């Protein structure tokens, strides 16, 4: 149907994004909002409301720019807004070499039923916070079976 | 004011932050306003984005070595409609001849629509409007915020 074919277009785009930033160790942090809404931490960020594409995510959190720091949310199949604030997690359980990226994903994944995507730009390696659990060292199989159970 | 003008206020008010920070490194960018002509065959030449302007997002479009900055940014009112955009190279003879593809496909589009297209030089960090067919080049940054203005 459309609406299948429009999320498969985005986990495709997501996780192309999320593949480049991983091979250059790209810091970033996406969270995708599901039934918790998300408006109060939308409203930190810069707004966008944009169609999806692996490009402009590539191209939000390149580097010393002005949206690399802080979250990308997706909405309704949309970048609702970059450079977000997300609280970070006083969780004593993540692996302690994490920061901050890792932490607010932690955080936000708490006190929402929110699914986020993290790349480390220590390791390029990739993780998912979910129900206050932080998923680590993810494949690519791996992100995308999330995406889609999600 | 009405919203409709200062919403138009605002996109000029980011659309000049983005310029006068890409001048300064020396980031080049090409970014048409559509006016009346429509340009809806050269927006579905590039990746559609149809989001709200900001300084930020103008200014991480056009970053060296990314997906999105070759090509043009193609605006419609107070939206980013696409990026990475084909346009149509200008071979007029009064194009400076030490100017690129960016100056040219400005140039270009604007021989063929009446929209607003600004270059920010990646060579020299020069600013330029193109407009009818016409380059006016090392613009002021009160140059082109008045230019922004009464278009
Ligand atoms: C668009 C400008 O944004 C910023 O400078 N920050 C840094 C920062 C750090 C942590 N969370 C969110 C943010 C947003
Ligand atoms: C999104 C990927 O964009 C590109 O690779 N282009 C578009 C484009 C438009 C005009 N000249 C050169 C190029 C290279
Ligand atoms: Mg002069």
């Amino acid at each position: 149907t459309p609406v299948e074919e429009a999320q498969q277009k985005t986990i495709e785009a997501i996780t192309k994004a999320i593949n480049y930033m991983a091979k250059r160790r790209i810091g970033a942090l996406l969270t995708i909002e599901r039934d918790t809404g998300m408006g109060d931490y939308i409203e930190t960020g810069i707004p966008l409301n944009a169609k999806v594409s692996s490009e402009l995510l590539i191209n939000i959190f390149i580097p010393n720019t002005p949206l690399h720091d802080g979250a990308v949310i997706m909405k309704n199949n949309e970048i609702a807004a970059a450079a977000c604030y997300l609280p970070l997690s006083e969780s004593p359980f993540i692996s302690k070499e994490l920061g901050t990226r890792h932490r607010a994903a932690v955080g936000i994944s708490e006190v929402t039923d929110s699914l986020t995507i993290i790349v480390s730009e220590e390791t390029g390696g990739v993780s998912v916070a979910k129900n206050g659990d932080l998923h680590r060292e993810l494949t690519e199989e791996a992100l995308k079976e999330m995406l889609e159970a999600e």
